[PDB]
Order: structure tokens, then sequence, then C-alpha cells
């Protein structure tokens, strides 16, 4: 099963300039509990952005070109990412705005995190047809001190 997982700002945006702008300790909570334990593939942008390795999970890295740092696994095409995964239940895809769009039509599962924020960007998580998917679970969070928005954590399955 793909699944993928990404953080949304007002308009669908999800970065700029190659990085993510906000501050939301409780989505990176999610983000870690929710892919601990399983292989998580990423564009090479987005690897560029985390800058190292993500502890306790297998890190797949889509690029065209060789790779560079032998602590993770580079391949070169979407169906090589999946077998580099083996018979695992669940794979995560991480991003970014060009790789969420190549899985999207493979994925059963979206963990979504939408935040109350208005953020210029030049990167959109891909428009998905809101009649394909079920919303199995929701759970709405206001701002506090340590999360600057409120947002709300939304698992969509495929129906
Ligand atoms: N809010 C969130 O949840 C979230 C999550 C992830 C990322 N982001 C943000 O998303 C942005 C990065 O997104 P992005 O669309 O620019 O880039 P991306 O999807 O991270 O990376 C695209 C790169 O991955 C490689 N790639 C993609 N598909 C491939 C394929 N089929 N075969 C081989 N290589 C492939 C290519 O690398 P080569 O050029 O080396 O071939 C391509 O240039 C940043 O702003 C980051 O902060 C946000
Ligand atoms: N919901 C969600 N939030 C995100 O921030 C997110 N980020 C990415 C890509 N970028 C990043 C950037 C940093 C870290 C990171 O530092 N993660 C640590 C945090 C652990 C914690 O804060 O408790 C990790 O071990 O996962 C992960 C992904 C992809 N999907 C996402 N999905
Ligand atoms: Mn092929
Ligand atoms: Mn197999
Ligand atoms: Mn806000």
């Amino acid at each position: 099963m793909i699944s993928l997982i990404a953080a949304l700002a007002v308009d669908r945006v999800i970065g700029m300039e190659n990085a993510m702008p906000w501050n939301l300790p409780a989505d990176l909570a999610w983000f870690k509990r929710n892919t601990l334990n399983k292989p998580v593939i990423m564009g090479r942008h987005t690897w560029e952005s985390i800058g190292r390795p993500l502890p306790g999970r297998k890190n797949i890295i889509l690029s065209s070109q060789p790779g560079t740092d032998d602590r993770v696994t580079w391949v070169k095409s979407v169906d090589e990412a999946i077998a580099a995964c083996g018979d695992v239940p669940e794979i995560m895809v991480i991003g970014g705005g060009r790789v969420y769009e190549q899985f999207l039509p493979k994925a059963q599962k979206l963990y979504l995190t939408h935040i109350d924020a208005e953020v210029e960007g030049d990167t959109h998580f891909p428009d998905y047809e809101p009649d394909d998917w079920e919303s199995v679970f929701s759970e709405f969070h206001d701002a506090d001190a340590q999360n600057s928005h409120s947002y709300c954590f939304e698992i969509l399955e495929r129906r």
C-alpha cells in the first residue's frame, strides 16, 4: 500500500523557495509518528531541503542522476522506488510536489495536515478529486503557545 503524507497551507501551498516557512511542532510529531519504521520516498529537492537522513526509516530518494550519499538509497524511477521498499505493509511518500503528483494515482491513503496559514508559495499539493476519497479520521486543534496556527489532521482513504 502507498500512502502520501503532507502539510498544506491555504490554497494547497506546501513550500516556498525549497523550504517550509512555518513551524508547527505538533505536526512534525504527527509526521514522525506516522512514518517511523516505514520506508519514505522523496524527491531530490525535498532531500536537499531536509538536509540529512531521517532516522529510523529507510530513506529512498528519486533522482535522474547518480546518488551522492550512501546513507540513503537512490533510485531513478517510480517503479524502482517501489521495488526498493520491498514487501512492507505501507510505503510513505513524503513529497515534494512533483513526487506527490506521480504517486497520487497509486495511493490508497492520504495523511493531510491542513494549516490555517496564508503562505506565499511556489509549490502546491496536487489537485485531488474529492469524490474519490473518504475521510476516516479528522482532529482539529486550536493554536497554542507552541503552535502558532490552528490545524486539522485528516486521514483519507480511497473509496
Ligand atoms: N508541506 C509538505 O508537506 C512538504 C512535503 C515535501 C516537500 N515540501 C516542499 O516541497 C518543495 C519541493 O518540491 P518539488 O516539487 O520542487 O520537488 P521534489 O518533488 O522534492 O523533487 C523533484 C525532483 O525529484 C526527482 N524526481 C522526481 N520524480 C522523478 C522520477 N520519476 N524519476 C527520477 N527522478 C525524479 C528529480 O530530481 P533530479 O532533478 O535530480 O532528476 C526532480 O527534480 C520544497 O518547498 C519542500 O519544502 C513540502
Ligand atoms: N504533515 C507533514 N508535515 C511536515 O512537516 C512534512 N514535511 C515533509 C518534508 N519535510 C520534512 C522536514 C523536516 C522533517 C523532520 O525534521 N522530521 C523529524 C521531526 C521529529 C519531531 O519533530 O518530533 C522526524 O524525525 O521525522 C521531516 C520532514 C513531508 N511531509 C510532511 N507532512
Ligand atoms: Mn521503467
Ligand atoms: Mn514484492
Ligand atoms: Mn493562521
